[PDB]
């Protein structure tokens, strides 16, 4: 009975900020691997950005490095992503995806997902 739960989504206009959260209970949260993930109706789900168990350790997407900011509190076991600049091209569901050890970076090595929370950028 692991359970990732998302938040913090919802519309704003482009140049806004957003902060979604990723709440996590069952297994223990620090031996996994937190990834961000996004799909737009007909295209692949994109990574987005990935952390380490500790915390250390962050990657981005080229596209929103500097804009975007991943981090996690394993005492409260929930993994952040603030988004800022928003533009329309991050429109999208962004799905949080948990990896054992590893952090996954493509869709396939996620072993557990949350609901996904949808992000909308008007302009």
């Amino acid at each position: 009975q692991v359970q990732l739960v998302e938040s913090g989504g919802g519309l704003v206009q482009a140049g806004g900020s957003l902060r979604l959260s990723c709440a996590a209970s069952g297994a223990t949260f620090i031996t996994y691997g937190m990834t961000w993930f996004r799909q737009a109706p007909g295209k692949e789900r994109e990574f987005v950005a990935a952390v380490t168990g500790n915390g250390a350790g962050t990657t981005y997407l080229p596209s929103v490095k500097g804009r975007f900011t991943i981090s996690r509190d394993n005492a409260k076991n929930t993994v952040y992503l603030q988004m800022s600049s928003l533009k329309p091209e991050d429109t999208a569901v962004y799905y949080c995806g948990g990896r054992r050890w590893v952090p996954a970076t493509a869709v396939d090595q996620v072993a557990y997902w949350g609901q996904g929370t949808q992000v909308t950028v008007s302009s």
